């Protein structure tokens, strides 16, 4: 066997790993210094009740003897597809063009394959670096970074006549934190079916949008329908901890060049490739679906992220995002610390571990990304930090 | 977009499906003409108790705030990698090398597509339909098929100066029930080395072996961690249900033809494409891991198995396979039915569902497959019309 070329091209990196391996190293050498890391995270938060509850009926059901299966589909529970498209998708979405997988970087990379080597795909810059790699472990010709920036609301700069197969889109975004409203997927919509785009878009923070006049889906968006996909699934923070579970919406009218229809090969690829999510996590996930509009935990982070913003801009940072997703995307104003300098001298100045957003790419110069999903304890402590 | 190439070579059939509706249509223009499916399955075996109590202290352990993740790896839970180490595969294999995937069906489509498109791959003749589909998909060359004939001990022939990257193996086999021993093993292993082929072992019916001197793995033979790769998983039907589990093992001296090694590409790959398994279906399968033993669910159908054999005998049918698989290669001999005709000929004159062996490939010629895994009653009836 020779290796894979596709292969090859990786490095990554991995930007929060080195990030982690940074602040434990700072943690050895400055034993008294504190450090309170919202460069990631907080897991810890316990599986939702209810929703474990609904999980252990399914796994007694299982094990008496009827019993039953429910291989599937293969597409996945009809009660779980039925239920995300009236009470997730509210009716925009039809039960039939919902897919049931094992969660959004399985179905990222599904998707990726399945359209094959040799695309030219088109990604937001600041970038979720998981798509970069994806994308080159999937083949693509190359790789185009589209700024997003303040400036422009965060409107991603297209390139003048330059060939793009695929548009990946992350909305809330990771790392602005920021979400494209109506009028801005309607624009970006137009654009890709008038360039012949297909949209990728991943709306696995939606459950943070915090203001109903605000898109949750693509499929919203007037002629979505012929140049996008969603991909989503539950968030993890917000007390999904063991469910293995995402969903990938095909609508039926999305067609090949060749005016072949997206849906059938995509079923077809699933069944040859894809055994299904568990019938326990699926049911889990019909429980999960009722408890989204109570959820105390999204108020709790909302909170999180207040906090942190006020403080922020009383020190006069200047603070984008956080509204609708679980980042603040800082910036300084200035004191001029450069890309190279602002990990240590959040660490040196507040003992606040951030993410820089360099690490995100070139349109992340001059910013850190805040995380928004940790403890109060720990969110008040930053706080003070910043007030000093 | 334009359509993927590497998709518009399938038809797959499904031959499952179309056997299924063919014995839905007996059903119905043949009302009082009880049909026996021996083509197929049972399902309705319920999730293993002890396995299920496991699952849901689990869940219990997940929805209490501690807690805690275990985000795995990645690669899987340290207790279940270092259980199938010393339980599962009896030391043979290093806890470092097993990485914890949610089935075989994903794992072999992972491996061919982390081997990348454009290679020559040989699989046995007659094949586990799957695997011609998945090859297919991730854009093999070529497809070689490998007669596994009875007259030849079912050693699979190897065809004279063809170029082959990988070699996929199912063993215990579908569709003819057989064991490849470790003789059989120890020359394949040797000639795959001399031509620089990479096997794919799928030992996913490891568990109905019977005899303890046959192998269980291939890393029980001589030189086989210098090309060999193994996929493996629970069985559904031995009381799973509900359970996405499967494990892939790389060993540690598998090199590319560089010398690089497989397992760090492997890890990256994973990584990169891959969220773990569930921490309840891993628990669950410590405790699965436990029960293998024991198992009175393999006795159950040990005994289908027998049963099926000699009522097949008794009627001058030749069989073969069955003794560690939970299928029966059956040959007539001969009535000369044509490979069109036995599907209706089992049904019209014993009522009984099969599977012909030529929807398995051309070696598949003459031949049917039966299923042991059936309710006792079944079988019973089935032994009943055979014994006419």
């Amino acid at each position: 066997m020779k290796r894979n070329p596709h292969f090859v091209s990786l490095t990554k990196n991995y930007l929060f790993a080195d990030l982690q391996k940074r602040v434990a190293q700072f943690r050895l050498e400055n034993p008294q210094h504190t450090v309170i890391n919202l460069s990631i995270g907080d897991t810890t938060q316990p599986l939702n009740a209810s929703v474990a509850e609904a999980f252990a009926s399914s796994i007694a059901r299982l094990s008496s003897p009827t019993t039953c299966r429910g291989y599937g589909p293969d597409f996945g529970l009809p009660a779980l597809r039925q239920k995300l498209s009236e009470d997730f998708y509210r009716g925009f979405v039809d039960a039939k063009e919902i897919f049931i997988s094992d969660g959004a970087k399985v179905d990222l990379f599904r998707l990726l394959s399945f359209f094959g080597p040799n695309q030219t795909v088109a990604i937001q810059d600041p970038s979720y670096p998981a798509y970069l790699d994806i994308a080159r472990l999937t083949g693509a010709k190359e790789i185009i970074a589209l700024p997003c920036l303040q400036e422009n609301a965060f409107f991603p700069e297209f390139p003048e006549d330059t060939h793009i197969d695929i548009l990946c889109l992350c909305s809330p975004n990771n790392p602005t934190g920021t979400v494209l409203n109506k009028d801005q997927l309607r624009a970006i919509v137009h654009y890709a079916i008038e360039h012949e785009i297909l949209i990728l878009f991943d709306a696995a923070y939606s459950t943070f949008i915090s203001d109903p006049s605000l898109p949750k889906s693509i499929f919203e968006i007037p002629d979505a329908r012929f140049c996008a996909i969603e991909i989503n699934s539950f968030s993890k923070p917000l007390g999904f901890a063991g469910i293995r579970l995402g969903w990938t919406v095909i609508p039926q009218e999305l067609t090949y060049a060749d005016g072949h229809f997206v849906i059938q090969d995509w079923e077809r690829f699933l069944s040859t490739t894809f055994n299904g999510a568990s019938i326990p996590a699926q049911e889990a996930g019909v429980a999960g679906l009722s408890i989204l509009p109570q959820l105390e935990a999204i108020h709790y982070y909302r909170e999180n992220s207040d906090l942190l913003r006020k403080a922020l801009l009383a020190t006069g940072f200047e603070v984008f995002g956080g509204e609708h997703a679980p980042y603040l995307w800082v910036k300084p104003t200035q004191a001029n610390i450069s890309d190279r300098d602002l990990f240590d001298f959040f660490l040196r100045e507040y003992h606040i571990a951030i993410t820089p957003g360099i690490g995100f790419g070139r349109s992340g110069s001059g910013f850190v990304r805040f995380s928004s999903l940790g403890k109060r304890e720990d969110i008040l402590a930053a706080c003070e930090r910043l007030q000093m």
